[PDB]
């Protein structure tokens, strides 16, 4: 039984050197002869390139970063001219846009184009010789026109520090999106950051001190009401309360305590929202003098950077606004006295989604504050880290790449194919095809039955919910709080 | 302006080193915790395992390789510490397979139990929960029983052997998966080839020498018909006349491992102008036309096209072989009359054991003995001439690997996919069948009955002889010439 050795040493290793470089030469070669071609590909993106730029879209992901990046330094690309990478961007008609990006890529040659609704959030995919392109992403009227843009070649870039928002957003999914994001995520952050860092602002916190009936209350409710053990299970402390935490962490170790901010009122994040609202609701109607000067306030999510939200309101004051994490693991810090804050990088996460929200609001000054409190935040950790030799991987308070999270979470993949087959079970419509090489093979009449301007899309302005039919909760005439047994319904693509 | 920096040197560094390990540890969490877990892949796994074991399939790929790797060494498995794997098994009946393995699943309360249409290589699909476990790949009867197996509890594991002609097929495209396939196939060819070693055969090559007018149309066939630059375009050669070549070039400062030549193999880019061309020449070049005779064979499972032998006096003179849709690396010679194409080392190490695969399904015992010699010689010639030169599989020498060079026009598998799909599509061969239990069991028994997997088409790639004309690729006509046959697509049932 005698048997030949084929590969040896260093054998092996002089494959697995030389080998990346090889596959490369190799996709090299395949790109300047396997149909699409580099080429090809060139001219399919400076068509679209060309279409952003004529209804003027904001353009996000690697397309916009890899731009960016190289607007400061070409050496800090994260794309080569070999790169096939997706250009998505942001529209508040998105299927209109599908249809004719679709049409002028047929009309100008090119075979298949075809317009799928993709299986990502509220996104559509174009595809030509099947290549995916480009990705057209919904945007709301509200949310769309408030996105800080940087101009090049006359394509409106999503700001750096916008970009940021979804980098941070991936780092604060531990169990959905560490194995997929986390090292591109991280090597892209890393270089927004350099090319882009976050600025040095000088000027005082001015967020003003509420009465004292209010300030009692805000206090109360961490006191008496988050320390009962069978109450506090879903809650996390978000946010100028964990700004502050961060804040006062920073002095254990040129310029003390003064980054501390007066806390206007609550900002909490619920992972059993329904039942925690409702829960702070009979507690204040229970700690406040005068029960009818309590009012409820109901917003729709922000964007994609939040789920609803409800502020209880006494005498129109905030007392606490409370966010709903329902479904997402959100990582967290721990402590806990005596005789659960959000993570550091989620609270650097929520103050800039604060920061935009006070922009669609108009709220000049809570924008302007919420800037001071992120550089505030960021020279609070680097100089807790400059002073104890640390790193945002030691076990401090500040670190980063946290597994340890609170809340039942499903991954994407789940979300996904779930929501898919509740609209399914509805008839809301699928999956979502165009294939115009197909559709012009169709009479005038069938052409005429497609209309892009009936297409319907959750309701994500941040917007108050004015309509009772869109409320999630219900006040009885007893003055209760009850769950609203509505219609979970948003809004069409009518702008 | 002013300012802040996040993240440094050597800041940067210190979280690329541990990410990858971070990354790993909140995958394990997230395993431990998301619906479904390892404690519903191992149900579903091991429910899978037990119907492998039962209609006694046979396991190829990553889950088999892995169980061969750790038959003989657990630490050098492929597959981690419970990394989830996928399950790919062959099966001549795979869509019975794929209704019974599904109602087994949906019986055992589980859902969402789904039976797709995988879309590749006759390939099915088995969804448990939004997440797929398993691959069923239709392999016919005559091939299917012919795989060398290797037995671990009760399960047929793809002799590690015959999985290697799987990994040379992916370093012999190198235009279609150098990207996506030449990293971890050579990482996997290494672990292959050091735990189930290539044998040592000192054994002599006892191949038959033909008659002196057979090795005369033989010699001519490459003298007159492969030297005219307007033929031999296309040609690439294979068989012990490559083999040989290879051997002679191992010998350049006892030369016993040469061989006779029994007829030529070779490879066509362009097979049917190439077999009507040799016909045509052998017709001329040949002492009575009518002693010539043309046996037809159907494509061997996945590892060749169609082939064709032309015999004179029932003596082979020339097999050809139908490398249309792929580009061969090669290594072309200059005899200077001036241009011959030869397969590139690893494609003749690859051809050498499909040969030795057909031999074992034609019964043919000789030639099963000769091929296993001329592997051993062959790679025995090899090692010997880079431990004389001192060179590597990568320096630019006749038994260089992963070459890019090569000839054919080829087809990304992604347009392959896309085209042979959209094809069947137009002739409405049904191009995604699906199979959801759960749906088909709420259906009354006459829409039950209809459902019947016997009556399913597959692609005849036995590797025997076409008997039948109607399924022969060419025609003699009366006057004696050869002719396109004007036939039907070869698609064998079920059953």
């Amino acid at each position: 039984e005698k048997y030949q050795t084929y590969y040896t040493t260093n054998e092996y290793q002089i494959v697995k050197e030389k080998l990346p470089d090889i596959i490369r030469d190799a996709e090299i070669k395949a790109s300047e002869v396997l149909e699409p071609t580099i080429y090809e590909k060139r001219a399919i993106m400076e068509v679209i390139k060309d279409f952003i730029r004529d209804h003027q879209r904001k353009v996000y992901g690697g397309t916009a970063l890899n731009e960016a990046l190289k607007q400061v330094n070409p050496k800090d690309a994260i794309y080569d001219n070999y790169s096939f990478s997706d250009i998505e961007f942001y529209s508040p008609t998105p299927v209109q846009d599908l249809v004719d990006l679709c049409n002028i890529l047929y009309r100008k040659g090119y075979k298949f184009v075809q317009g799928k609704d993709a299986q990502h959030e509220e996104t559509y995919s174009i595809f030509v010789n099947f290549q995916l392109y480009c990705d057209i992403t919904y945007s709301p009227t509200r949310v769309f026109y408030g996105i800080k843009t940087i101009e090049i070649d006359g394509i409106n870039y999503t700001d750096p520090h916008f970009m940021l928002i979804d980098y941070l957003r991936m780092v604060n999914q531990p169990l959905t999106a560490a194995g997929q994001r986390w090292e591109k995520a991280f090597e892209r952050m890393y270089r927004l950051l350099k090319d882009y860092p976050i600025e040095d602002f000088d000027k005082r916190l001015d967020i003003p001190e509420p009465p004292e009936e209010i300030q009692s209350y805000i206090s109360r409710i961490k006191t008496e009401f988050l320390s009962d053990n069978k109450l506090n299970e879903s809650f996390l402390i978000s946010g100028i309360e964990a700004y502050n935490f961060y804040i006062r962490h920073a002095a254990s170790s040129v310029n003390l305590n003064n980054f501390i901010a007066n806390v206007p009122f609550s900002e909490l994040i619920s992972v059993n929202y329904r039942e925690d609202v409702k829960n702070t609701y009979n507690f204040l109607r229970m700690i406040v003098e005068d029960k009818e000067k309590i009012s409820v306030d109901e917003y729709f999510p922000l964007f994609q950077f939040t789920g609803y939200s409800t502020v209880i309101k006494y005498d129109d004051h905030p007392i606490i606004r409370i966010y709903e994490g329902d479904g997402y693991c959100i990582p967290n810090v721990k402590t806990v006295k005596t005789v659960k804050y959000v993570s550091f990088q989620y609270v650097l996460m929520i103050l800039y989604i604060n920061k935009f929200r006070a922009h669609l609001d108009k709220n000049k000054p809570m924008y302007f504050n919420y800037g001071i409190a992120i550089s505030n935040l960021v020279k609070a950790r680097n100089i807790y880290l400059d002073q104890t030799g640390k790193s945002v991987l030691d076990n401090t308070v500040f670190k980063e790449f946290r597994t340890n999270c609170t809340g039942n979470t499903i991954s994407f993949t789940r979300m996904n194919r779930l929501r898919l087959l509740e609209k399914r079970k509805q008839g809301k419509q699928t999956s979502f095809v165009y294939t115009p090489e197909d559709f012009f093979k169709k009479d005038l009449e069938t052409q005429a039955k497609l209309d892009p301007s009936k297409a319907r899309f959750k309701n994500t302005s941040g917007n108050k919910i004015m309509v009772p039919k869109y409320l999630l909760f219900k006040i009885d005439n007893n003055g209760n709080i009850e769950d609203n047994i509505h219609s979970e319904e948003a809004e069409i693509s009518e702008k």
